[PDB]
């Protein structure tokens, strides 16, 4: 019980006592493994002091004075609010850290060794759609920065009752917009067809193209949502070319700079912040793998092959992987011959090996997700393929929830 994790291209092994610490559970059974499923599966005081007691505890050991007057004041406080209002509230430092510790703990995260540089942005005075719309420009605009990215989070208002809850609708702030066609097949992005048409149903006027960006649904204190369109100076895009194939300009492919996920949920504490978009800066897998390549994606490997003349008769040809690689190697060219940050697959699965080390070193353990972390494309010349995780459900952390259009007592 103070498990051992081996790399296997380098032979180094790590000891991880972090584990211990865990504390939710993992889908997994002693004779049952879960590590492939995607998504394994209001709160009254009784169970909230225990989660704000153990936050508390461990975020008065993280700036080095545990148990002293400071924080047994701060947890007499936290417990008689939590008499009083069956709920409370954290200390601006108290929901930095609790917001760096859920990105340091997300185990799927391969970019972690950034989570101490994490600028939160603290919206939980917001009311409104508006005042969404306007905490989520400034995110954007300030996560941007010209293009070399920054680390960002803006905090909603926690969920309280349930019925009143802060949610971003759409799955990340920046997306293309999704238009299945009459003929069948899908324009833009199929990966948000039904979102986009909410959009539409809320009263979006679509220019149904391709990589159109969708407007922000946000709903306030539980209201019904409304559509915001962020200014297009604010959304900032990278045209994909290749540095050897001209065709790879009129392929006319461009993403967006910005990955920021809006539909999950942060725990801090045993609080729960139902909206509080995140953002990065993306690994160009995401674009030049999944985005582009995924079947039900923009599916582009059919085109790619085309224009490079390949063996597209046969599947032993290689030709989608041949077409993978160029794809990928022009998403990265593209983004760095236009200053805006990006990660190639092999320097970010360093950084997490280096990382993991520091984990095992300072903190006793990292919790990794061996099916996330391993890049989608050439697993095994990453080193991140050869190395053993562990995985385990530490807090505060990130959490999966229900897309509120399921959920919405509507009017
Ligand atoms: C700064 C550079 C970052 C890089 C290079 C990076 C990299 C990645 C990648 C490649 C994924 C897999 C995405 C996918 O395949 O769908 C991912 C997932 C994730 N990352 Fe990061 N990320 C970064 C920033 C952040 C930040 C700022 C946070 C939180 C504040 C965060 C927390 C997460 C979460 C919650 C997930 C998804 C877990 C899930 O979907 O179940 N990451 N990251
Ligand atoms: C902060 C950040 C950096 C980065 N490189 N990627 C992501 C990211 C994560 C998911 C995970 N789930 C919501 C499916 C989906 C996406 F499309 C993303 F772009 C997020
Ligand atoms: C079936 C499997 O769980 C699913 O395809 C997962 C696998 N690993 C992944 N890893 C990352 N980074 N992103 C993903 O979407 C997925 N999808
Ligand atoms: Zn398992």
């Amino acid at each position: 019980r103070f498990l051992k994790v081996k790399n296997w291209e380098t032979d180094v092994v790590l000891t991880d006592t972090l584990h211990l610490k865990s504390t939710l559970e993992t889908g997994c059974t002693e004779h049952i493994c879960m590590g492939s499923i995607m998504l394994p599966s209001v709160a009254t005081k009784d169970q909230l002091f225990p989660l704000a007691k153990e936050f508390l505890d461990q975020y008065y050991s993280s700036i080095k004075r545990f148990g002293s007057k400071a924080h047994m004041d701060r947890l007499e406080e936290v417990n008689k609010e939590i008499e009083s209002t069956s709920t409370y509230q954290l200390k601006d430092t108290e929901l930095i850290y609790g917001a760096k510790h859920a990105w340091r703990n997300a185990s799927r995260c391969v970019g972690r060794i950034q989570w101490s540089k994490l600028q939160v942005f603290d919206a939980r005075d917001c009311t409104t759609a508006h005042g969404m719309f306007n905490y989520i420009c400034n995110h954007v605009k300030y996560a941007t920065n010209k293009g070399n990215l920054r680390s960002a989070i803006t905090i909603f208002p926690q969920r309280t009752d349930g019925k009143h809850d802060f949610r971003v609708w759409n799955s990340q702030l920046i997306r293309y917009a999704g238009y299945k066609q009459p003929d069948g097949s899908t324009l833009g992005d199929p990966a948000n067809v039904q979102f986009t048409e909410i959009c539409i149903q809320q009263g979006w006027k679509a220019p149904r193209g391709r990589f159109d960006v969708l407007p922000l649904l946000l709903q306030a204190n539980g209201n019904d949502p409304e559509l915001f369109q962020i200014p297009p100076e604010l959304v900032l895009e990278v045209p994909i070319r290749h540095p050897k194939f001209d065709w790879f300009k009129d392929l006319g492919l461009k993403w967006y700079g910005l990955p920021a996920v809006s539909n999950m949920l942060l725990e801090i504490g045993g609080l729960e912040f139902s909206a509080c978009p995140f953002s990065g800066w993306y690994m160009g897998t995401e674009i030049g793998v999944r985005d582009y390549c995924d079947n039900s994606r923009y599916n582009i490997l059919e085109e790619v092959a085309k224009k490079m003349d390949l063996d597209m008769r046969k599947t032993s040809s290689l030709w989608k992987d041949q077409a993978l690689v160029e794809i990928n190697i022009a998403v990265l060219y593209s983004f760095q011959s236009d200053k805006v940050t990006i990660v190639d697959h092999h320097s970010a699965t360093e950084s997490f090996i280096k990382h993991m080390e520091n984990e095992y070193r300072c903190r006793g353990g990292c919790p990794a997700d061996w099916v996330w972390i391993v890049p989608p494309m050439s697993g095994s010349i990453t080193p991140v393929f050869h190395q053993e995780m562990l995985n385990y459900r530490l807090t505060p952390s990130f959490e999966y929830q229900p897309d509120p259009w399921n959920t919405h007592v509507w009017k």
